[PDB]
DNA sequence: ATGGGACTTTTTGA
DNA sequence: TTCAAAAAGTCCCA
């Protein structure tokens, strides 16, 4: 339903927009929260406004109607002309209306600008000086399909495919912000790097000046909520400089109440600060300090190939109901399944650097079951146990897929070959050579080398550089940060990784072969692997001139 | 009970 | 026909 923003963040966002407002020049500022809820932001806006008017009451009295500008009239003026809110939930609006009314503690029917409505559909009849708040976050699975049709038709500039509802709130906030106005919101951080956020990033960069980005990375800002947050402050002021302040957290384990204010935390050693030229932003926003930019640019300039140039990428199997098709390799039910139907099956946790654990699970590649009479035992006793849920998959409702078939069985011959596999979400680079024809779900991605690039790049060389500390840091510069100690390792970024080939190729490959050989023996002395990795990292840093 | 850690399905638009 | 993206993740315990 409704999510509670921490008070320290609310106060920071309100101060960000109002701390330098010239109330003498403009005593009628319009401040709007478009998903105000119970008024976490708007009630704080009231307090800031009240002090602002009271500190300058005599100056306003002298400059303007001296009967209008009294301390006793500040409450009425704020509610009539300054505070605006919208929310879909009428109970929240009712509570906020009482809270705003009780700030005074009837005289005559004071009107409060609170709208119970869908903020994305409301005919907004004027623009606003300042916009603050915390919009709803709803992804592609959890957003109602009927509503998505409206968003795709009307918010197509920021919303396509797997985009999120809060993209549209960025759009609406920008569109109804007054010229010279200031907006400050807390949203998920994912749009900063995600493929879905590309159009939204283009919309922001070309319509507002981004003053500041506070990136909390994987820190837990909302207690008991699995989301990662950032704060964006932007304006429509005519400026020539357009440089962004970026505050990036250093330690994700920090608790947000370290000081009384967020400014103390931002200026502390817990955060790093650097500046980014908004004019230099491409479709991607590479937000790193100068040392990392130099590091990243050296590697990009030195590497003449990308993984996409040399490799074929694919996502793993999607059965659509794992419990129906995935069995423990020691399950007695597998005696019913001819081994021609059985594939080795691994999870993301089975991928280490350079090699995969031995599989403990088997997939029934049910697409190869010819019909329901020749293998009735498998259908009745294993797969049919989940027949109702299997029939509710989209391709079964439409008749594209039989009820016992895998939803997305892919191509078997893609998996039954030497290939490289990596987990879809990890704390570090973990690229392994698969020797055992392992299948996997979508928590593991795979690629193999194009035949015309085999004489330039071997699998052993590739897992060598890809698992190095250099490439771990290099990938994480632009990688999508998901939660604490987790990055997405998806092809839309993994395949952009650039690779090189030079005089160190042979020794890097040989070091990788030694690592693999040690990792695969029984009396495993894991320690020497670390020494070999350090030597390989030195060769790689020498190659890339870092 | 909360807060922190290990781990990751299938729905969905294109 | 069939690809790949998506954390207001999910679930557990001390
Ligand atoms: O969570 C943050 C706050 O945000 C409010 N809020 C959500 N969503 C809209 C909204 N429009 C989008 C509607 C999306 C939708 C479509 C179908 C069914 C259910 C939701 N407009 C104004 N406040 C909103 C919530 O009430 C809450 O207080
Ligand atoms: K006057
Ligand atoms: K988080």
């Amino acid at each position: 339903g409704i999510y509670y923003t921490p008070k320290i963040i609310v106060d920071y966002i309100v101060k960000k927009t109002l701390k330098n407002h010239d109330i003498i020049k403009n005593p009628y500022p319009r401040i709007l929260d478009i998903s105000c809820g119970c008024g976490n932001f708007l009630l704080e806006v009231y307090d800031i406004l009240y002090d602002l008017f009271e500190e300058n009451i005599y100056e306003l009295k002298k400059k303007y109607d001296e009967n209008y500008w009294t301390v006793d009239n500040i409450h009425r003026h704020i509610l009539n002309y300054c505070i605006y809110g919208a929310d879909i939930d009428e109970k929240a609006i009712s509570i906020l209306k009482d809270s705003l009314t009780n700030k005074k503690v009837d005289e005559s029917d004071i009107k409060i600008n609170l709208f119970c409505c869908d903020s994305l559909k409301k005919k907004w009849r004027y623009k606003f000086d300042y916009i603050v708040g915390n919009p709803p976050y709803i992804g592609h699975k959890k957003l109602e399909k009927k509503y998505k049709k409206f968003l795709l038709e009307k918010y197509s500039e920021v919303y396509k495919d797997k985009a999120d509802l809060y993209f549209c709130f960025y759009k609406k906030i920008i569109d109804i912000l007054k010229q010279g106005g200031i907006g400050s919101v807390i949203t998920p951080r994912y749009f900063l790097e995600s493929l879905s956020g590309k159009d939204l990033r283009e919309y922001i960069k070309s319509n507002v000046n981004v003053q500041e980005i506070v990136d909390f990375l994987g820190a837990n800002i909302f207690k008991n909520i699995g989301v990662s947050s950032c704060i964006l402050t932007f304006d429509k002021k005519k400026t020539k400089e357009t440089y962004i302040d970026v505050f990036k957290i250093k330690n994700e384990d920090i608790c947000i109440n370290k000081f009384e204010t967020l400014e103390e935390l931002l200026k502390s050693s817990k955060f790093e600060h650097f500046n980014i030229n908004q004019r230099l932003l491409s479709d991607e926003w590479i937000l790193v300090n100068k040392d990392d930019e130099t590091f990243y640019n050296k590697i990009q300039e030195k590497c003449k190939y990308s993984l996409e140039d040399i490799a074929i990428s694919f996502q793993g199997i999607i059965t659509g109901c794992d419990k129906a098709f995935i069995l423990s390799k020691d399950d007695v039910k597998l005696n019913l399944v001819d081994d021609k139907f059985l594939k080795c099956w691994i999870k993301s946790k089975n991928i280490n650097k350079y090699i995969v654990d031995k599989s403990e699970y088997r997939l029934i590649y049910s697409n190869d079951i010819d019909n329901e009479n020749t293998n009735k035992r498998i259908l009745d006793e294993i797969i049919g146990l989940y027949k109702t849920k299997l029939e509710n998959r989209r391709e079964c409702k439409s008749g594209i897929r039989k009820w016992y078939e895998l939803q997305w069985g892919r191509e078997k011959l893609f998996f039954e070959r030497k290939k490289i596999m990596y987990p879809y979400k990890s704390n570090e680079n973990r690229f392994a050579i698969d020797y055992d024809n392992n299948f996997s779900s979508a928590d593991v991605y795979s690629f193999f080398i194009k035949e015309e690039y085999l004489d330039k790049f071997s699998y052993e060389y590739l897992v060598g550089i890809l698992n190095s500390s250099v490439y771990d840091k290099y990938f994480k510069i632009t990688a999508k940060k998901m939660s604490k100690n987790i990055y997405d390792y998806y092809p839309n970024k993994v395949m952009k990784i650039r690779i090189f080939r030079d005089n160190n190729y042979e020794e890097i490959e040989n070091l990788s072969k030694q690592i693999i050989s040690i990792l695969l023996n029984k009396s495993i002395d894991k320690g020497k692997v670390e020494k070999l990795q350090i030597k390989m990292d030195n060769l790689i840093m020498d190659s890339l001139g870092i």
